[PDB]
């Protein structure tokens, strides 16, 4: 009854009241590609490592199965296709969202969405968390809050969707499209610091051709980052 | 995303831009309690007797997982749960949608939708097909076709399920209510007949305490029939 026009991403559509996390029921279940697993509420959701990613009612939660038949070295660029997915359905709202490497969608610097993309098998789960309606914490922000006022829950969905068919269709044929997307979309040309143990700083230069972060240190040197944290305003 | 607030029906929906009946991939799948699914179109669609049923998309066909627990006298009533629901919506919509015993509701004795239970031992698969946007075959007619204008196919679907939820929720506790929920909604006081070897006809007069459709030959003989195959016919 929903009436998808989309080829792949959302031929199929499992939606849930409530569910512990909607990756984790994508990794667990035998599900067709382009089955897009939503719910109102996650009361696991997750980010990267053990870090939680609030999820109450009014934002849009989902996770999306696919079976991405391009090299191995290409995977790890999945985690974008979701970033300039929300990128675009947000300039439709009029909201304009910078990326954040290399999973996360900021606007004046809030996070108001984030990207986990996990991969169980040959199969892929990218999994995408935005804030719509939903309070959030604080530091992040929402549609709402942009807008000022309540934003349609399902034409957010539809949009993403609409966008994210069209992404992952073309990735299919033509792979380091994406890339140019990102580089066009994402906040470069600033100090940054990447933690963890190794923690450094430097300016923010660009991606690689295999999306790792291209950092520049004082000292010169280039490191390219494949994981990790970044922070844009550490001071 | 869509935030339905029903307690059993629609806690889950699996949405197919394609399917080849809801009711097969309901029956045969492994699917929780209060599981809607739902799909723009069917290519094989069906009625009792492997009828075909035409499920071009623009239409409401669906299909919903129960456990009812009540005693086994009881089942045989899910039909008129289906049947009240749909003219609960059609009410909604301005539209006077009628009762045909057991299984189909009418408007102006053209055939809108139609219902069909299956279920073996615990699990129980209700069935609901109804005519909104598509194209209808001879002697049916859509809520488009009375109205006389496209419907927001999502609205049908949201208001039926909160209908199907309150009906089934009312069941599990008075198993007997609906059928006065069937009585007053019911086409009565008119003459039908009976089709095939042993044939018969009267005024279909009400249903008994069994759900029972109750017809008095000219005779004054009384037949109470128990649907099953049975063709039943207005004159
Ligand atoms: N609702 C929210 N909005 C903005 N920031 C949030 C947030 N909830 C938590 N955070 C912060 O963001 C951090 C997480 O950042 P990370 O970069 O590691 O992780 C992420 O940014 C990925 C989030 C992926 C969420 C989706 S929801 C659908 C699917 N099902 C799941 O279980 N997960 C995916 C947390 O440590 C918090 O500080
Ligand atoms: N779209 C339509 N609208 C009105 N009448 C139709 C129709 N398509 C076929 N018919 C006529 O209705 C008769 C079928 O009548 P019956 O009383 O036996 O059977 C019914 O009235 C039950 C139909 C149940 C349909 C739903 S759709 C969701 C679920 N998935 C399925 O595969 N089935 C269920 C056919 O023999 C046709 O003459």
């Amino acid at each position: 009854m929903l009436g998808l026009k989309t080829s792949i991403i959302g031929r199929r559509v499992i939606y849930f009241q409530e569910i512990t996390s909607t990756n984790e029921f994508a990794k667990t279940s035998y599900l067709e590609e382009g089955t897009v697993i939503v719910a109102d509420k996650q009361t696991m959701g997750h980010g990267r490592l053990n870090r939680k990613w609030e999820s109450p009612e009014g934002g849009l939660w989902l996770s999306i199965v696919l079976s991405p038949k391009v090299p191995q070295k290409d995977l790890p660029k999945i985690v974008f296709l979701g970033a300039v997915g929300v990128v675009e359905t947000l300039k439709e709202f009029s909201i304009d969202g910078r990326i954040k490497w290399p999973n996360a969608v900021l606007v004046n610097y809030k996070k108001i969405a984030g990207v986990l993309v996990e991969g169980k098998g040959d199969k892929i789960v990218l999994g995408i968390g935005l804030n719509v309606n939903n309070k959030v914490p604080n530091g992040a922000t929402s549609m709402k809050l942009e807008l000022g006022s309540e934003v349609p829950l399902l034409s957010v969905f539809r949009s993403l969707i609409t966008n994210l068919d069209r992404l992952y269709l073309n990735f299919l044929k033509n792979p380091m499209d994406i890339l140019n997307l990102v580089r066009d979309n994402m906040i470069l040309g600033v100090r940054v610091k990447i933690l963890g143990d190794g923690s450094f700083e430097g300016i923010a230069e660009d991606i690689d051709d295999f999306g790792r972060l291209i950092i520049r240190l004082d000292s010169g040197e280039v490191k390219k980052v494949i994981y990790g944290d970044v922070s844009l305003r550490f001071l």
